[PDB]
């Protein structure tokens, strides 16, 4: 059956539960259909949960409150907790769940421990479709996918977070990618202020196939080995675009000591990248969240093996020119990264690839004075 949930057509009437009734009553293998032209006010966490192989058609605005006293240290916006079977799609295209960040991003600018709800969070089930729409000024994370969650294909999604004012969308990342398996994302585009995707402890055969990111931190292994011993294996990355970021690509590990624990990142491939004004165009950072002379007395050992970086082309920013990379791989651990294609230039022409404890069959030409 199909449902439409009644939409209330004012922003001081919360929609949420005239969703989730619509939801309950068709989200056992049937349809919820917000039209197009229409315009949901979402004043609570929006919880899937009822869906059962349901497909939720998204054609017009669901805008969520401001509300930053509710949204306080609150987890999900939109919660997918143990889903199996969903498509989140709007068909027309038009379709635009806005997360209404601009106060979040202020607040945050102001007191550092404001703690903002991630916009779309699927935790655990399988096999969840999300497509076709447009993600809008989050106050956060825009997707992050944990719990074990499997077969979950993000697709033909614009992801945007742009600030009205001097403070910028702090840790907008357009996927978090934690404890799952089989996860594709392809053909989205990203402008935002984090990491276009980051692929975080569990992470475990993730595709991403055509994207572009705008203002990004980059396609992003880490951080790892914060408080435990994490790992990402066989990541594929093909096709991205990556324009103004800080690094197209990297990855990221904590140092030893204290409660850290060690890193293993294994069969990772990023191929094909154009890199247009960003600041590196690929960095290894072994001693994440420390400083030099703790990272001295408490060296690196993540355990990188199988890391591909092949295809890289384009133009670096002025920011660090003539250094394109900087490939600091831990003094304990194994940086088992092979570099082909990388054609890579600073503005002025040079291209200079800075490196520690780096391999002999890495690839590229090395120059000493790597750190990070
Ligand atoms: C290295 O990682 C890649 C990327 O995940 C693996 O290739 C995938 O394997 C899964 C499971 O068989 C398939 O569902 C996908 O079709 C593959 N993806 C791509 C992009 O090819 C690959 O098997 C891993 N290699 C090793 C030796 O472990
Ligand atoms: C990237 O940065 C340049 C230099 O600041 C700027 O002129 C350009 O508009 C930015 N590009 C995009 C797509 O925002
Ligand atoms: C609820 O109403 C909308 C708009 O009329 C339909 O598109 C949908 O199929 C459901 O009947």
């Amino acid at each position: 059956a199909v449902c439409t949930p009644t939409a209330g057509g004012d922003s001081s009437t919360d929609d949420v539960p005239a969703i989730t009734e619509a939801l309950s009553s068709c989200g056992n293998g049937g349809t919820i259909v917000f039209p197009e032209g229409s315009t949901y006010y979402l004043n609570s966490v929006l919880d899937l949960g009822s869906c059962s192989d349901c497909d939720i058609q998204v054609e017009g605005l669901l805008k969520f409150a401001s509300d930053t006293d509710y949204w306080s240290g609150r987890t999900a916006m939109i919660s997918v907790s143990n889903v199996d079977g969903l498509k989140l799609r709007s068909l027309t295209g038009s379709g635009v769940i806005d997360g209404n960040g601009q106060d979040a991003w202020d607040l945050f600018a102001s007191d550092s421990s404001y703690s903002r709800p991630t916009l779309l969070y699927i935790t655990g089930g399988s096999n969840l479709e999300i497509s076709g729409l447009r993600q809008k000024n989050p106050p956060n994370v825009f997707n992050s996918v944990k719990g074990g969650a499997t077969n979950v294909v993000f697709s033909n999604l614009k992801m945007d977070a742009n600030s009205k004012s001097d403070n910028p969308p702090k840790n907008t990342d357009g996927f978090d990618i934690g404890e799952s398996t089989y996860v594709t994302i392809t053909e989205v585009t990203v402008v935002n202020d984090d990491d276009c995707v980051a692929f975080k402890p569990s992470s475990n055969y993730v595709t991403v196939d055509t994207i572009s990111c705008t203002g990004s931190h980059g396609i992003s292994v880490g951080s790892l080995g914060k408080s435990s011993d994490d790992s990402v294996k066989n990541i594929y990355v093909t096709g991205a675009t990556m324009i103004n970021s800080t690094k197209a690509a990297g990855i990221k590990t904590y140092p030893s000591g204290g409660d850290h624990g060690t890193s293993t990142v294994s069969n990772v491939t990023f191929n094909d990248f154009t890199v247009d004004n960003s600041d590196y165009a690929f960095q290894i950072q072994s001693c994440y969240g420390e400083d030099d002379d703790y990272c001295e007395e408490n060296p690196g050992n993540a355990k990188l093996t199988d890391i591909v970086v092949s295809s890289f082309s384009g133009t670096t920013s002025d920011k660090y020119d003539p250094v394109v990379a900087n490939l600091d791989c831990g003094a304990d651990g194994t940086c088992g990264i092979s570099i082909s294609g990388f054609d890579v230039k600073a503005p002025s022409g040079k291209s200079e690839v800075l490196c520690a404890n780096t391999p002999s069959d890495l690839g590229v030409t090395c120059t000493s004075g790597a750190s990070g």
